[PDB]
């Protein structure tokens, strides 16, 4: 009642030299599940990647072939699914949601939503998950379905376009095998449809060979036994090992495998016994129209990519903003740095005074602030490396470009990095009384964004160079301190030798925290030092109010100036040329603060573009 | 042939209120496995817990009896052990030397290590290890034993004293059907000899019950079967679902209790069937002398700790600095932030001049030079939360104290605190030109030690107050920066607010960064202005030498002193005055540096007297 596919690879030899597949020949219809065994790596996968051609052309050679007719890659991801040996989903977003953002992204958008919910529904009914439709995922901290049955979502994502032949890479492993059989049940279900599956178990129970109905066995390139589990009695009998009754079949039959590599028994005898096997059984369509019949029947609801990339942003912003919606200790825990960061200096840093002390003090202050914005960021490691192993499953299936992948998780985080940003401005700058009234508090305001937003892009860069959080957050925390070493606040710029100024410039600190120095100190009415303040910190200076006139109006006796006690001698814009802040406006240490988070989203997606190209 | 022990608990009702268990009853001989069998969470365990004695005594009820005997709590821990579900052992260490540190912590001293090298060799023909008894255990990165293998080796270390009566929960969880056929294999092989096994399988294969001689199955603390294996078949059938052949038993007999966990299905139908059931087959010792005889027979190997606390020092010290030196990469990352540290901040402040701003380039080298001995020690967060979890381990068999675990940890950090001191030293005093010679340079030396003693005491007691790696980093860089910015850097001691004056005191940076000020700022040759350079960086000084002259006999006919330009008014003892660094020596600057690397591991010592007794 299906339409009746045959998949028949032969003589494949995979090489890399290695020789890791060597000969391997079989044969597959729809209804029946292909099974590959092996032991531990005996090439069961880089089988299943080699028909399903993710490995090379030209490194492997051998005729695959699809109704008896040649097969290329075109066809092969129009037609199939690779489903990898991960659940790598969405913590949240309950399995309604997370089955109908893959139906988004993968189904046409020449369907209706009308057509694409009721194949989410029937997809949610040939899978084993009713009482699951309405629950969360569930991760480890928020548990909300089963270990076995997210199994059948991640399988179910694959499904979405319902494909004719279906590889899948252990799809029941580390499951118990009570719920592994559930999925083996539905996977057969889903053959009880047009549909071949070639998957490699490791290791089957009992209860499950009820379903699969053609093996293959592995011995490190080399076939061992090919055929059905009723005849896997008949077979190891008539080699010269015999089968005990009343007892897990596939299993007897597989450590006998796993005892035969010895240093002198070998496989070798049983390859050749699988020769003259398979002679012994022989008792005795313009796929394209095959393929036109089974679209008909209802599958192949599936173009490069199934939308512009104005929709795939939409999508992936509505998903994300629908995952950080329903956990809101992600942004409970970057405010609750910002808060109590700021809280605690405005309340040390309380109401600074115009002083030597005091001008040093808002040095200090805007390179602890200034470095909180790029700190704060970097507790984002752990879901930014959570995503980009979801992309790289998603771009698998060409779901969405890369390009509208950055495009659209630099979107997401912006509206919590504008709460972030007023909430560090508001609380520091009306405590540490910090200069400007209001236009220097929007300016305030601004460049705390502009530092939350290259500082959450300089993270989301190296979340994309390094392989685990671990590694990459004592680099972050090491980074981010030579970066604060180099703006300018430990030591100034014209005092930087002339190896180390290419990294002064190269610094991300260094342009926030002159950026809000020229907001502080250009002033031309506030006055640091007033004419018998310049005798205050030197031997010279412990002297009382009295003689400090005449030594004052000696020293205006000695220029031909006149100074007194009013004179304002240092201003604001005195405290930038003795820092050497100098060289750029605000507004410039503001554009190349933002043009520094552009610049590592451009170089995000180019390693967007080797790490997932390799 | 062994000495014949039973065990036989009765009328178990554990409560919390809750119920979790109530009536279990059971009987178990030596030479049979008693397998307890449950769904996910059914009371198979807590069942282990209530039969090892490791929840409370008042919240159970109920006689535990062997050889027809009471059973108190105090023979019970020298008689058993409890395997807990887990493989928590050193990565490196191979396996003769993993189970011979378990020897001499837990076999007496009074025997020599002659027969306690043959009980080790004994235990490791038991177990089936000979191929790996001279390779490495091997995590994740560094692979040299199989995942089976460790699961024998971990239970392994657990009966190295060969009790009487084995609990284990889940010893076969999280392996492949074939490897935890050879762990339930070597468990009889125990259990062949004198020994009783109460262990609690999840969902055990079809060649696993020619070994489990004993079953018990609840339901939510209830008995459901409790018999044979060989009776399994006969007692379904008598219920009223009789069992399917050639296929696996103990699975079916298992998926149908999760059946009856339905809305209305219910247990409480094969309750009191099970109570029935044990009607009908009954067809038809001095316990401290069959213990004697039972250490005769050649098992109980094993005062409170068999080690006075100085032998346990130094088998943890051996059994630190041999896993650290079988991974010298630990001391390659604590060392290429050390050098890399040293080797940039040696080169920025590359020969710092007697100038104002030179002056405070020394405070913010010493400011960032005395940060790093902080962080680098934070990188040790992934192997201090290794062990913990190793200690918590051991320290349920009385291997070692807990007062003997923190004073050998702390040893052996010491000799590789001691060259990263002296490598940041080394690198970081000559180029940036630090002051004092070579009495200076000891204590620049000293300094540095004492720091990172400090800072690898504070996370040490962080690790040990935290669950996870990655929430014990974002909170000790964010300590370690509120510690810097109370050190007296960013805004001076005396101009800290009244209530911020506690944490400025309590500041872990505070006393090395004054301790390297004092050791560098006390020197009355050295002299940082000079005359002429009392107008420098002020209106006045943007003058000429010339007339500097008589701009400087103006102020010594002003207040009568006599000022030239050889007068050298700013020495290294007023840029102290003018940080506030004025409280304390550089000695006792040393002195609470020490002190604070005591106190947080006298506070870690006191954490691990809380968390274990949790």
């Amino acid at each position: 009642r299906p339409v009746p596919f045959v998949l028949s690879f032969n003589n494949l030899t995979y090489n890399v030299t290695k020789t890791l597949l060597d000969n391997i020949s079989g044969e597959t219809r729809d209804g029946e599940i292909l099974a590959v065994l092996g032991a531990s790596g005996s090439g069961k996968s880089t089988l299943i990647d080699a028909l399903a051609n993710r490995i090379a052309k030209g490194s492997l050679k051998g005729t695959v072939t699809l109704n008896g007719e040649a097969l290329q890659s075109r066809m092969l991801k129009v037609i199939s699914a690779y489903v990898m040996q991960d659940d790598l989903l969405f913590p949240m977003l309950t399995v309604e949601e997370t089955l109908m953002f893959a139906a988004e992204f993968r189904l046409p958008r020449s369907l209706p939503k009308s057509k694409k919910k009721l194949r989410v529904q029937a997809l949610i009914d040939q899978l084993g998950i009713r009482n699951a439709a309405k629950t969360i995922i569930g991760d480890e901290g928020h548990r909300g379905i089963s270990g076995g049955e997210r199994r059948r979502v991640s399988i179910g994502i694959d499904i979405i376009h319902d494909p004719i032949v279906l590889f899948l890479d252990e799809p029941t492993s580390g499951l118990d095998s009570t719920s592994a059989f559930m999925v083996v049940k539905v996977l057969k279900r889903i053959a009880e449809s047009g549909s071949i599956i070639i998957m490699s178990i490791h290791q089957p129970s009992h209860r499950v060979l009820s379903l699969l109905d053609r093996l293959i066995f592995l011995s490190r390139g080399h076939t061992v036994f090919s055929g059905s589990p009723a005849s896997l009695p008949s077979f190891f009998a008539g080699f010269g090992n015999p089968i005990p009754e009343n007892e897990n079949q596939t299993e007897f039959a597989l450590d006998l495998i796993r005892e035969l590599e010895g240093s002198a028994g070998g496989t070798r005898g049983l390859v050749e016994f699988n020769k003259k096997w398979q002679e012994m059984k022989k008792q005795s369509l313009t796929l394209k129209e095959a393929i036109s019949a089974s679209i008909s029947r209802g599958k192949l609801v599936s173009p490069a990519f199934a939308n512009p990339f104005w929709i795939e942003i939409k999508t992936l912003t509505r998903r994300s903003i629908l995952n950080s919606r329903r956990q809101p200790e992600l942004l409970g825990m970057r405010l609750a740095t910002v808060i109590v960061t700021g809280f605690i200096l405005a309340t040390v840093f309380w109401r600074l005074d115009n002083s030597p002390k005091g001008v040093q003090e808002r040095l200090g202050f805007f390179a602890f602030a200034m470095s909180t914005m790029f700190y704060t960021c970097a507790d984002a490691l752990p879901v930014f490396l959570q995503e980009r192993y979801i992309f790289m499953r998603e771009t698998a299936y060409n779901a969405y470009r890369r390009s509208s992948y950055v495009l659209s998780h630099a979107i997401v985080t912006f509206p919590s990095l504008i709460f972030l940003s007023l909430a560090f401005a508001v609380t520091t700058f009306w405590a540490v009384g910090l200069e400007g009234g209001l236009m220097g508090f929007l300016f305030y305001c601004l460049i705390i964004l502009a530092s939350f937003w290259s500082g959450s892009s300089f993270v989301t860069f190296l979340s994309g160079v390094v392989p685990h959080v671990m590694l990459g957050y004592t680099i972050v925390v090491a980074i981010l301190a030579y970066f604060l070493l180099f703006s300018g606040f430990f030591i100034n710029r014209d005092r930087i030798p002339q190896y180390w100024i290419w990294f002064h410039y190269l610094s991300l600190v260094k342009y926030p925290y002159e950026a809000v120095l020229q907001n502080e100190f250009s002033d031309p009415t506030e006055c640091f030092v007033r004419g018998v303040q310049l005798f205050d910190n030197s031997p010279l200076g412990e002297l009382t109010y009295g003689m400090k006139l005449r030594l004052l109006d000696s020293v205006s006796r000695s220029i031909g100036m006149r100074i007194s006690s009013s004179t304002c001698l240092t201003t604001g814009a005195d405290v930038l040329k003795q820092q050497g802040v100098t060289q750029l406006s605000k507004w410039n240490c503001l554009l190349i603060t933002v043009g520094f988070g552009f610049l590592f989203r451009i170089l995000f997606y180019l390693c967007l573009l080797l790490g997932s190209k390799n």
